[PDB]
């Protein structure tokens, strides 16, 4: 809450409407993408169709907390003397830690699903990914309360959380690399490319993380915000949209009668 370096600063006119018109725009840019994930689970057989739902639960769980960002961005800062000042204690980037927890384990359990694993190692591979992701998510979260206090320690838990994060990426690309000869429709091709979509995407937030340590100023405050909002669309919309290509390609190829008509 008061821990965060946004506490820590006036904002210009142009850096505070600037980070609020970052999370509106993420709002109704996540919530449109919801509208078309929605109208394509018709055409995506039942076998992939949960990644689709996947993506509709991540396109809401990530708008809810970019409004709840907006809003609460707002009521923290009151024009006040030419400048945007503190005025109570609502905004922290911690709202958006407890959020990853959810979309995260969505993210890839819909990549999971259209590299058609499924029983066993479906349910096994899916607990030792989403039992890395959340370490790095708890190590993530606890290390950011000190962004301002102890930078040193910011550093430790870092440092502790791209273990859990390297840990969880080889697990990722072992699975695609030894199962794309099973997907169809070429999209063994395609897999490919989403996986580095995700390490791109991915990459982006601990380079966001680490904003307090080298740009300990509004800009980063503006950075930040910035990053985490290419970030987003890119690791939620984009990957997903590209799930979703993969999932009505296979689901043509494997007969499919909707998805060969789309
Ligand atoms: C910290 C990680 C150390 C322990 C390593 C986790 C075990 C593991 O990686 O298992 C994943 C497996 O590949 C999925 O079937
Ligand atoms: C941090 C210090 C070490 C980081 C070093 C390399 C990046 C490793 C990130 C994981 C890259 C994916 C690896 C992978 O896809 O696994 C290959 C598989 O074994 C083939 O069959
Ligand atoms: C939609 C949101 C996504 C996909 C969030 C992903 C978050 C990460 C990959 C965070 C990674 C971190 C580290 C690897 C170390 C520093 C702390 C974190 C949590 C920023
Ligand atoms: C359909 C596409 C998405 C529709 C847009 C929905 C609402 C956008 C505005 C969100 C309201 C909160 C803004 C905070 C200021
Ligand atoms: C840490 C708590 C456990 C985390 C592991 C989660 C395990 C994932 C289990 C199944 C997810 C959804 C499975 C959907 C597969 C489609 C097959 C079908 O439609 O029957
Ligand atoms: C559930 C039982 C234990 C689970 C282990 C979780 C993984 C944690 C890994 C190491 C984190 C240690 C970092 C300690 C911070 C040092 C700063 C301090 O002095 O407080
Ligand atoms: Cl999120």
């Amino acid at each position: 809450s008061m821990k965060n370096i946004e506490s820590l600063f006036d904002y210009s006119a142009g850096q505070f409407e600037f980070i609020d018109h970052l999370l509106t725009m993420g709002v109704g840019v996540h919530f449109a993408a919801l509208i078309f994930f929605l109208v394509v689970s018709q055409f995506v057989a039942p076998k992939y169709r949960i990644a689709t739902a996947l993506s509709c639960i991540v396109m809401v769980s990530a708008g809810l907390i970019l409004n709840s960002q907006a809003v609460m961005w707002t009521d923290a800062y009151a024009y006040v003397d030419g400048s945007y000042q503190l005025q109570d204690l609502t905004f922290s980037n911690g709202y958006r830690y407890v959020n990853w927890m959810a979309t995260i384990p969505c993210l890839l359990l819909q990549l999971l699903i259209v590299l058609n694993l499924k029983g066993k190692e479906l349910f096994s591979t899916a607990t030792w990914l989403i039992l890395a992701a959340w370490g790095m998510i708890i190590t993530g979260y606890v290390g950011q309360l000190y962004e301002v206090d102890d930078i040193a320690q910011l550093m430790i838990w870092g440092a502790v959380s791209t273990a859990f994060f390297v840990v969880m990426n080889w697990i990722v690309g072992t699975k695609i690399f030894k199962n794309r000869a099973t997907m169809l429709g070429g999209t063994d091709s395609t897999i490919t490319k989403v996986f580095w979509l995700m390490m791109f995407a991915w990459t982006l937030y601990p380079i966001a993380y680490l904003v307090p340590a080298f740009m300990n100023n509004a800009d980063g405050v503006v950075l930040r915000q910035l990053l985490f909002t290419i970030a987003d669309i890119s690791s939620k919309v984009i990957y997903g949209l590209m799930i979703t290509y993969i999932a009505i390609q296979q689901s043509a190829a494997a007969g499919y009668v909707p998805a060969q008509q789309a």
